[PDB]
């Protein structure tokens, strides 16, 4: 996801984690500002474009090396590789933010990690290889000449709320918010963190990763990607699968405040 996402992802989060687990995160983000986890959850995207921070460019995804859209499925061994992946970088920093041999702020960096790296993986296209992630399917959006990848993170979510300001993530994660304690996501809510354990974050993630792969064989890409480059993906695409980008959107922002609360 772009900026919009993860904002909204990290205010949905706030909302979950309990109170003395959210003044443990202030204490160790040095903010107790009302977007403490807000406006720190694109800090890993900033920092990947600089000299020391290239190097963590590979933790924000997984490519899965499967073949959609006949077969989704993702293998950790198989396709985490040698730099890292999203599902190693989630083990090695729940370990960090709670290491007592590590510093204050190495406690702060794992936390931003993980605000960031929860969020990245609901993105379907951040759990497949196929043309690096979507970015070589270039195709027409609104008018405009994208790439798959971009339409996902960026252009459609933001298509849908009108804006990337802190305040549009606010109101998203508002209706979201409700969607799960009172609305069409409460029933389902629950299966969303179901056998998230801590001290299991390989499995953890795994799981998470495979619930967003499986989508792009029968969401992102059904048909194939021959399917998506020839019209404007404005209305008919765009319709299918925005009811699938708020969902993992809340899914996020869910998986987040429970796994705050697990380590506090
Ligand atoms: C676990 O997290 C630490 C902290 O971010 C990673 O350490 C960085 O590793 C890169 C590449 O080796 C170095 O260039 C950085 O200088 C390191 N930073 C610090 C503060 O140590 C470490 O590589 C991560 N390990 C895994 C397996 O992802
Ligand atoms: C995709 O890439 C090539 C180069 O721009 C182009 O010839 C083809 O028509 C493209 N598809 C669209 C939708 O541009
Ligand atoms: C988490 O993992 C350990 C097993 O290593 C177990 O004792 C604990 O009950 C597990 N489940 C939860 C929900 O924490
Ligand atoms: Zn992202
Ligand atoms: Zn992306
Ligand atoms: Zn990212
Ligand atoms: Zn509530």
């Amino acid at each position: 996801w772009g900026a919009l996402g993860h904002a909204t992802v990290a205010y949905v989060a706030q909302h979950y984690v309990s109170p003395e687990a959210a003044s443990w995160a202030q204490g160790i983000l040095g903010s107790s500002s009302s977007s403490y986890l807000a406006s720190i959850a694109s800090w890993a995207d900033e920092y990947r474009l600089t000299s020391a921070g290239k190097w963590s460019a590979s933790l924000h995804f997984i490519d899965a090396e499967d073949n959609p859209p006949t077969n989704c499925n993702v293998d950790y061994e198989r396709d985490c590789g040698s730099s890292g992946c999203s599902i190693s970088a989630i083990a090695n920093y729940t370990q960090r933010v709670s290491d007592s041999s590590l510093s204050s702020e190495n406690h702060a960096e794992a936390l931003r990690f993980l605000v960031h790296f929860i969020g990245d993986m609901t993105q379907p296209l951040h759990d497949e290889a196929y043309a690096v992630g979507g970015n070589k399917i270039n195709v027409t959006f609104d008018g405009y000449h994208d790439n798959l990848h971009s339409d996902w993170d960026t252009y459609m979510p933001q298509k849908l709320i009108g804006g990337h300001a802190l305040s549009d993530a606010e109101s998203w994660a508002k209706t979201l918010v409700q969607n799960i304690e009172s609305g069409n996501y409460t029933a389902q809510a629950i299966g969303w963190i179901k056998g998230d354990n801590i001290s299991e974050p390989i499995t953890t993630a795994t799981r998470w990763a495979s619930d967003a792969n499986a989508l792009v064989c029968t969401v992102v890409m059904p048909h194939g990607a021959a399917a998506l480059q020839t019209g404007d993906l404005y209305p008919t695409y765009y319709d299918s699968v925005i009811d699938t980008i708020e969902l993992q959107i809340a899914k996020g922002g869910y998986r987040l405040a429970n796994w705050i609360n697990e380590i506090h």
